[PDB]
């Protein structure tokens, strides 16, 4: 029930719970996955139920390939808690190197003009088509987004985004930090 300290120690002020509450949800967790361990597909089962007026395949996917850039094996619990903070609670400023590792599509150290595409396409797929029609018209598209993206990183097609100017980038400007958001509810929100 210590994987309740590290998860702590990883997420810091990104916690919504403490290590009791922790080691109730494990406990809870433990009884239907018994193993600790969840797969790609039953975890994107979880995003699909939870947002039903979207389409959270290729969302859920990103997420959990954001730790180590495979679609295979499992998810632990730790890494379950955290995915579920980055997408669905506390301050997106927070989760600057995830945000990174999460672009990151391949794992590669760096990110790509396509990665960025994919990313922003599946994070797209999470509003509705109901608060589609409210986004500014330059915005209004994946590609729209993406482009804008790469744009305001001051980037040719072929080049490569490092961690050091993501950061710098979604810290300093606020337009960008707009366009990458991938949490649905803020998205929605500053929409
Ligand atoms: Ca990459």
């Amino acid at each position: 029930g210590a994987l309740s300290k590290e998860i702590l120690e990883e997420l810091q002020l990104n916690t919504k719970f403490t290590e009791e509450e922790l080691s109730s949800w494990y406990q809870s967790f433990l009884k239907e996955a018994p193993s600790g361990r969840i797969t790609r597909q039953e975890f994107q089962t979880i995003y699909s139920k939870f947002f039903p007026e979207a389409d959270p395949k290729a969302y859920a996917q990103h997420v959990f390939r954001s730790f180590d850039a495979n679609s295979d094996g499992t998810l632990d619990f730790k890494e379950y808690v955290i995915a579920l903070h980055m997408t669905s609670a506390g301050k997106t400023n927070q989760k600057l190197e995830w945000a990174f590792s999460l672009y990151d599509v391949d794992g590669n150290g760096t990110i790509s003009k396509n990665e960025v595409l994919e990313i922003v396409t599946a994070i797209f797929k999470m509003i509705s088509p109901e608060d589609t029609k409210h986004l500014p018209e330059d915005e209004n598209t994946p590609e729209k987004r993406a482009e804008k993206i790469w744009g305001f990183f001051g980037k040719k097609d072929d080049d490569k985004l490092t961690e050091k100017e993501f950061i710098e980038g979604t810290l300093a400007n606020k337009e960008i930090l707009r366009l990458i958001q991938f949490e649905p509810q803020k998205v929605k929100e500053k929409l």
